[PDB]
């Protein structure tokens, strides 16, 4: 069988380190289709099956159409909207997990196969810091694998893991990510002409209100004058809004575990 595999996380999180201990020299680098951003890709096989990464350029957060230029995370949001995998590798520093998972909420809600790789783990003993990774993944609702990608003999582990996961399927569990009465009923209003699309409509419909190029840009004219009549009927800023209901997620999940 052949598996496709995109690595994401941001920048500094090891993400370059792992997707080179997985394929070595056995990599491409060309263009995203239609921008000048280097695309980089590569393979590896195990137990007779083929991987195929493609690695995403660091971002901390998916695109909200945002004036701030960053090509990279509309070209990472769109991959991670449109582009096909069995499984995204969400590459995560755990010695900044209250940062990193950030971006990791937002891919969560997508209901796209994921899992999460906790990076650094070698740093975080030499804190002597103790991540409780059941708790994790309960309040995660995917996989959650702790290594040091500069670790060979972890890496090889890692392949083992990640190769017994793509056959078994990936089993997510629902994230109890509530936005407040008020942005809730909006998402409500909207999904319904994000159903029947590759991801979750619910989450298009954050994103969408999110502002979301990726989103927005498909729509046409009315639905496009739905989703910003929609906008202004939120009482408060929206980009706050989310920001909050996600950071004082992260500050309970980060509570029940990290320990010292
Ligand atoms: N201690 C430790 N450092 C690691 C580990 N994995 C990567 N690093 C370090 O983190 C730094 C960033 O790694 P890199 O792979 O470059 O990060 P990235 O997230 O791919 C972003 P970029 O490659 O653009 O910097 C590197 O200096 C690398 O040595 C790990 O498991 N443990």
């Amino acid at each position: 069988s052949k598996y496709q595999v995109l690595t994401v996380g941001n920048p500094n999180s090891g993400k370059t380190t792992l997707f080179n201990g997985l394929t070595g020299a056995k990599q491409q680098v060309g263009n995203w289709a239609g921008v000048t951003v280097e695309k980089k890709t590569g393979s590896f096989v195990h137990a007779g099956d083929e991987f195929s990464l493609t690695d995403l350029p660091g971002i901390y957060a998916l695109d909200s159409g945002n004036d701030s230029n960053s090509i990279d995370e509309s070209i990472a949001s769109r991959a991670v909207l449109t582009h096909p995998a069995d499984v995204i590798i969400n590459v995560v520093d755990a010695t900044c997990l209250e940062r990193s998972l950030y971006m990791t909420l937002q891919l969560r809600e997508l209901r796209r196969p994921m899992i999460v790789v906790l990076n650094k783990m070698d740093a975080l003993k030499r804190e002597r810091v103790h991540l409780d990774l059941k708790q994790l993944e309960a309040f995660l609702g995917c996989p959650v694998l702790a290594l040091s990608a500069n670790n060979k003999e972890q890496v090889r582990r890692f392949k083992e893991k990640l190769h017994k996961l793509l056959v078994q399927g990936i089993a997510l569990k629902q994230i109890e990510l509530h936005y407040g009465a008020e942005f809730e009923s909006l998402i409500h209003e909207l999904e319904p002409m994000f159903a029947e699309q590759a991801v979750s409509a619910r989450a298009l419909a954050i994103r969408a209100l999110e502002n979301d190029r990726l989103v927005i840009n498909g729509l046409k004219e009315a639905e496009r004058q739905n989703v910003e009549q929609r906008q202004h009927e939120c009482q408060v800023d929206i980009d706050l809004l989310v920001a909050n209901v996600r950071y004082t997620y992260l500050h309970e999940l980060c509570t029940h575990v990290r320990r010292t």
